[PDB]
């Protein structure tokens, strides 16, 4: 689990979405398993705008944040989970590193701010589904 707060948005993983989020929807994508929320209280979060390849996230299984370099955001197969058939998700960006259903929601940060939150991931990966292109979030 896990969300960015930034402004009076909140960002989570699309298939973790509580009925609270679909009620104050700003915006979904399946493709991309994001959704956005409207919020009352404004976060602290900071959205970072960058080509960043190397950052650091944060692994609920393990209590930790480890350092990674992870690809360009890109359309990546997914297999087929509880969650979404076999498609391709985009904007999705790969890293070698642990997780574990349950860690999706945790943020991959570089120098300049929250890059995205953990969507997807394998045997020694984990998968970050970017939203440094989604510029609305710093404004309205
Ligand atoms: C350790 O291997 C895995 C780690 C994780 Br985390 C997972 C889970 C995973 O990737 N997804 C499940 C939740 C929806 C997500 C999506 N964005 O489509 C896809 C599987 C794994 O293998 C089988
Ligand atoms: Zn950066």
């Amino acid at each position: 689990s896990g969300a960015i707060y930034v402004g009076n948005y909140r960002v989570v993983n699309r298939h973790l979405a509580t009925h609270n989020d679909w009620a104050n929807l700003v915006w979904e994508d399946s493709s991309r398993d994001l959704l956005v929320s409207s919020t009352t209280a404004q976060g602290c979060d900071t959205i970072a705008r960058c080509d960043c390849q190397t950052g650091v996230y944060y692994c609920s299984s393990r209590r930790k944040h480890y350092p990674v370099s992870f690809s360009k955001p890109s359309l990546i197969f997914v297999e087929a989970s509880e969650y979404y058939p076999a498609r391709y998700q985009s904007h999705l960006m790969l890293a070698v590193g642990h997780s574990e259903p349950g860690d999706c929601g945790g943020i991959l940060r570089c120098q300049h701010g929250v890059v995205g939150i953990v969507s997807t991931g394998g045997n020694g990966l984990v998968g970050f589904a970017d939203v440094r292109d989604l510029l609305w979030l710093d404004e309205e």
